[PDB]
């Protein structure tokens, strides 16, 4: 594999025993003008949970369901790298958005876990279970090329990638490539990690290029929204020759259906150069270049 998967852990805790932390810390990311709430959490894990870039935790959220059995987990992308937030190795972060909407039939839904999520305070506990998943792992390549494609919560794989290459020393990692991330939100109040990302593209101006796309507030010269492969489509040129390079690696996270509109742009590109794209994304995808993670 290309990917850092040595020493690989998956499921260590189950649902039938999961580990039990405590929430640390709990912050909302998100503006008060924003018409969704996103929380960053910090869990204790005691060192005991060795998770890795690019992984999920499953969640377990407290009470029961319908039938008086536990709750089935809920996924999340882990947003700290394996070293966390703390830098101790003892801690794993969430980045969470409260589903919360109503229905065709008047009917509010509020969604089990985030909220349960979302709600925690600092000294409660959370029933985990994971490590979960290969898909999203890193590169071995300390010089690859990292294009991150990501909506809203999408952005939680790639902090976790983009703290162990930029805020962290590694002897046995360096990264010398060129991190790109690309960040598809709907208003300016939901840009998360903002302030975090702004940093790292002051320590690291020449490795690290940071493209936001807001697309109620943004628009391109020809009056477009901004939506994550209108932003793109800015760089056509320079994504395409990228593409075509062994040691360049896509990543794409966050809202299901972001993909259509990245094709499409990939499509016009590809084209232009007299392939297919669907068959060259076929073969990205063979040779480990283009992970997907959508939901
Ligand atoms: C690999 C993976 C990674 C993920 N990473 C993250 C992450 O980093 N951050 C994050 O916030 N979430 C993430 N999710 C989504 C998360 O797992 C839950 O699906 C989400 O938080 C809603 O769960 P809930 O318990 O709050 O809602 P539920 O109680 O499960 O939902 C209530 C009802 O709404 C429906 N529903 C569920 N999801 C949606 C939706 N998105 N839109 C409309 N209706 C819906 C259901 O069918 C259900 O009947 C990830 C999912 C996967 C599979």
């Amino acid at each position: 594999s290309k990917k850092q998967e040595e020493g690989l852990v998956t499921n260590k805790y189950k649902p039938k025993e999961p580990y039990v932390g405590r929430c640390l810390l709990n912050t909302r990311i998100t503006g008060d003008q924003a018409p969704g709430e996103t929380w960053h959490m910090v869990f204790s894990t005691e060192g005991e949970v060795p998770y890795r870039e690019g992984q999920s935790i499953g969640v377990i959220a407290d009470g029961e369901d319908k039938n008086g059995k536990p709750h089935k987990l809920r996924l999340y992308s882990i947003a700290s790298s394996a070293l966390g937030d703390f830098g101790d190795s003892k801690t794993v972060s969430l980045c969470v958005k409260r589903l919360v909407y109503t229905n065709d039939q008047g009917e509010v839904v509020k969604g089990v876990c985030s909220n349960f999520l979302c709600d925690l305070k600092p000294g409660a506990e959370v029933k985990i279970t994971g490590p979960v998943g290969k898909e999203m792992l890193m590169p071995k390549d300390p010089n690859a090329t990292i294009i991150m494609l990501a909506t809203g919560t999408g952005i939680a794989p790639f902090r976790s990638f983009l703290w162990k290459m930029f805020f962290e020393e590694h002897e046995d990692y360096k990264y010398t490539g060129l991190a790109w991330l690309f960040l598809g939100v709907p208003t300016s109040d939901t840009l998360l990690y903002k302030e975090e990302l702004e940093k790292m593209k002051e320590m690291a101006p020449d490795n690290f290029r940071l493209d936001f796309a807001v697309s109620r507030e943004q628009t391109n010269a020809a009056g477009e929204k901004m939506y994550i492969q209108t932003r793109m489509a800015e760089y056509k040129e320079e994504l395409w020759e990228l593409l075509k390079k062994d040691n360049t690696y896509v990543y794409m996270c966050g809202l299901k259906g972001m993909e259509k509109g990245i094709d499409d742009i990939m499509l016009d590109l590809a084209a232009k150069d007299g392939i297919n794209w669907l068959d060259y994304k076929k073969q990205l995808k063979k040779s480990e270049q283009w992970n997907v993670e959508v939901y």
